[PDB]
DNA sequence: AAGTTGGGATTGT
DNA sequence: GGTTAGGGTGAA
DNA sequence: AAGTTGGGATTGT
DNA sequence: GGTTAGGGTGAA
DNA sequence: AAGTTGGGATTGT
DNA sequence: GGTTAGGGTGAA
DNA sequence: AAGTTGGGATTGT
DNA sequence: GGTTAGGGTGAA
């Protein structure tokens, strides 16, 4: 619900930081790689969040970039993965190095990680390699959470992600945008024709 | 519990924006005939919401107008329909195309519809029909709410409303407030005589 | 949580009111008697509220007054007793009308209520008397919560709610505060001497 | 998630008070010891807040020091123990006046405490001392709560605070800062040659 | 060294 | 809360 | 009129 | 979700 | 005085 | 909600 | 083509 | 979590 957080940083307790937006201080959880490029105590900050509703409790969990938080999203989807494994992944490593890992399966590095042995570890690499690479080694090529998220235009991932959020299978969501073909209209003109088309 | 947002549009990733309000970026799902009207980034905005709070988790639908906003809730009322289908339902067609769909039984256009088959279909148009209607085929002629939410006056409307939140029974609240016979007092004056009647 | 909202009446839909509070505009719902004397839409409003935590909603309930905050929430301890009946029994009569009632014993008016028959009439009536007095018949005579909460002073009241808050029990914490003997010192005062004797 | 409040004091009826952040005043349930701190009404008052949440009610803990909210947070991990005894048990005697008794044994005072008798009394002393001292009887000698919630570098202990909020265990955590040996790096440069280094 | 018996633990239900 | 992994310890 | 058999419903668990 | 009241309808 | 039988109650599940 | 403490009352 | 056996899935509990 | 629809696939 919470999706973005900006404030003054007043304090910084990692992995947690303190940031007030307005007269209201919120804790936000943030992996070591991103917690080092927080800055300084007293400036401004904005960080991208996940927010966690659990019965007993309700976390925030940034992150500095959209990706960032894009890819910690998937990761938590990862079965035996959650919230604090995925804030240990990427405190150990980067995105990057993750992304990098992942697309050179580089199990090892993973294994080491505090709570992640071979099990999760493959699973890892398994069921995140397919969705990366569109981002062809970087993490931050244009759309990179539309690629991770949903290589063709930019609005027909959108578009697809949007009709696999109505409840479009994701082969008949990327069926019907390219049926269109159109990578060079909005995101939402897709959208559109798209679904007159399928109704 | 919120029942509304204004701040600046932040971004757009249909069918959700990040509006900022204040420091705070709320995530709206929204469904994509009223996205489509959502101004630009960076310009301010304001959208009725209903809010949604499950053990697991806590969602923002919003709506450009609050009719879009009543009309969403009654969908969510019927049995087999959630957020999600309503969602669907109104990105797929306009509040518009559906009362018409509705008191026009184009049940058709409303089976094609993903995950929405003839049977709740049929359901939609049923425990909807009855109620629109006073609407006139307009979905926006006056009090469009209460009509649809609860033609005989707009205070009336809005008095039977009431009274119906309280306890009342609905034929109970009609009569009672026509008893009082006064559609052009205020909607808590009848609220207020009624009551005093009633007790 | 939330003690208190104060913004501005963006909309009036009885019994709920819809006040922006910087950007975010929250409903709340109210009492009839407590909803006439809301200030015209636009202007500024401030209302105590009470807030209610279900696991599948959250909703706001507000009063004008404090007293008629606390009235609603010893109603609301009352066994058979919830936020809906409250509200439709201070939709029906006021703060005063009730207190009147419980003190004058008219079962009649309060069964006439919609979802109230003898059975919680009555309960009302008796578990409310003891309480109420001390009101001496008016709603407003000084630190009236303290009463319905908790004559002798302002300050000893205060500090044995207090003490009951802390796990004293009620005749404890009274008989704990006289015996400090000293009605004109801070509720703060006693609350510490007190403890100070008690251990 | 909060983590702190700042705003003006509205209103004081302890042990909680009323402050009003923007237009949303939040009640905030303080020890009698802190609360006697706070400014008058009407003042600007910044507390930290440990934030509950529950199926069915979710409240705001305060406290005017970090420390205090921290011993606070450890007094609630100890079993049989929660918000509400903490709060007796900081109403009854002070941050300081726990730490003095629980390093001294004085197990008397803490019996006498409403809803703590001689067993719970015992878990705390015991769960309670270890932590403590590093301290060495001053409950505001530097980086207190690092101290309670992790005598080497600051540094060093907030590091291996975050290692092990990463999963590492405390043994785990402390040895490997260690071998690091590097009291006067950034506790965040810590955590970097530690993680760097474990994997 | 390789498999096993268990306590601990977020995760998933 | 039960269950699956994690990763520790003991066995062979 | 007085008690009873039931559907509906917030309340309480 | 089960349970207690509410207050409707039918019985005597 | 010392142990026991119970109602009450946050705590922990 | 069940369960463990709390601390009250009665027993010996 | 028409009914059936199943996996998937929000919905409702 | 169990349950009802959805809408896919296979059968006749």
């Amino acid at each position: 619900m919470i999706g973005r957080l900006r404030g003054i940083i007043i304090e910084k307790q990692p992995p947690l930081v303190l940031i007030e937006v307005g007269g209201v201080g919120y804790e936000v959880h943030m992996p070591m790689t991103c917690f080092y490029e927080l800055p300084e105590a007293g400036q401004e900050a904005i960080v991208f969040t996940h927010f966690v509703v659990r019965e007993d409790a309700q976390l925030l969990y940034g992150f500095n970039n959209k990706q960032e938080r894009t890819l910690f999203k998937e990761l938590i989807k990862t079965n035996g993965v959650g919230p604090k494994l995925a804030l240990a992944i990427l405190s150990g490593m980067s995105a990057q190095q993750f992304v990098n890992a992942v697309e050179r399966e580089e199990v090892g590095a993973l294994v080491k990680l505090p709570g992640i042995g071979k099990k999760t570890a493959e699973r890892l690499i398994v069921e995140m390699k397919d969705r990366f690479k569109g981002l062809h080694g970087d993490l931050f090529t244009p759309a990179a959470d539309l690629v991770l998220t949903s290589a063709t235009d930019d609005a027909e991932q959108e578009a697809v992600a949007a009709l696999v959020a109505l409840g479009y299978k994701p082969q008949e969501a990327s069926r019907m945008v390219s049926k269109i073909a159109r990578p060079d209209a909005s995101s939402e003109t897709l959208i559109r024709e798209a679904l007159r088309a399928a109704l």
